[PDB]
């Protein structure tokens, strides 16, 4: 099938919307600011690029990647002067329901299921697998980019950022990372930390110790490890592929795993002074495994 190119329009962003001051985000890359369209009053989302190659390449990449129902759209996007610089100015949905690890640690239940991860999975693994099949590895996949539609429980997750995405025809590994962040995100969610080796906080993972230690993880079956393993590969030419991953049946038969209880909602409350060190790892990694 084909589809239309990225028209990048050229008139002043605010004759179609009211751009307001309200920050919904930031990017070692730039901000994002709220705002509205003008005839219609619909809210959106506002991603500033100052212009460059990278800048033109994130754009281009993520239009390709925009219909997918797993990754957040782009509307619009504008070339104009802001602030004394040339600027793309990027008109997305709006994704207002929360980063998807902060909605399960609010969970006042503390009441998340092995079912719950799968399905996530899936939809995550959905956005993957559309990139991976036109050549575009995102290379950013973490929790920081996993953000819902809105804050309702049947919120569609949205992958976002496509600051590292490249076109991988003839480097076919740089899909790997991406397996990899699946991996570390699905073990996140099957425990509520990461497997990662690193006062007044219990220690999750013993340096070298095996991977899965029995408080959090004596009622996940072996299958389930294997899936880990097979994603956390150290070897990138023996780690699983994103085709592998959707055809694994505990993703296929996502709605009929088993609703083990979890610790995950209890762990990341409990261990909430240690997120942005979670995640600085994970961004420390990416930037090591890229
Ligand atoms: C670290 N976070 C993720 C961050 C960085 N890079 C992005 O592309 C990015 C980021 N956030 C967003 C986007 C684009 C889509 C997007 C869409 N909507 C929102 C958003 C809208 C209303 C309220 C809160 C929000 F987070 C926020 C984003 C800021
Ligand atoms: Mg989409």
């Amino acid at each position: 099938h084909v589809k239309s190119g990225l028209q990048i329009k050229k008139n002043a962003i605010i004759d179609d919307y009211k751009v307001t001051s309200q920050v919904l985000g930031l990017g070692i890359n730039g901000k994002v600011l709220q705002i509205f369209n003008k005839r219609t009053q619909e809210k959106f989302a506002l991603k500033m690029l100052q212009d460059c190659p990278k800048a033109r390449r994130e754009v281009e990449l993520h239009w390709r990647a925009s219909q997918c129902p797993h990754i957040v759209r782009i509307v619009d996007v504008y070339e104009n002067l802001y602030a004394g610089r040339k600027c793309l100015l990027i008109v997305m949905e709006c994704l207002d329901g929360g980063e998807l690890f902060s909605r399960i640690q609010d969970r006042g239940d503390q009441a998340f299921t092995e079912r719950e991860a799968s399905e996530i999975m899936k939809s995550i693994g959905e956005a993957i697998q559309y990139l991976h099949s036109i050549n575009i590895a995102h290379r950013d996949v973490k929790p920081e980019n996993l953000l819902y539609t809105s804050k309702r429980p049947n919120a569609i997750l949205k992958l976002t950022d496509f600051g590292f995405a490249k076109e991988t025809t003839g480097e076919k590994y740089d899909k790997s990372c991406d397996m990899w962040s699946l991996g570390v995100i699905m073990y996140i969610l099957l425990c509520g930390y990461p497997p990662f080796y690193s006062p007044g906080m219990k220690t999750r993972i013993r340096m070298g110790q095996y991977e899965f230690p029995n408080p959090e993880w004596s009622e996940v079956s072996e299958e389930v490890k294997m899936l880990i393993r097979n994603l956390l590969k150290t070897e990138p030419t023996q780690r699983m592929t994103i085709t592998e991953f959707m055809n694994h049946p505990w993703i296929m038969q996502s709605t009929k795993v088993p609703q083990t209880p979890l610790h995950t909602s209890r762990v990341l409350k409990e261990d909430k002074e240690r997120w942005e060190d979670v995640k600085e790892e994970m961004t420390s990694a990416l930037a090591t495994m890229r």
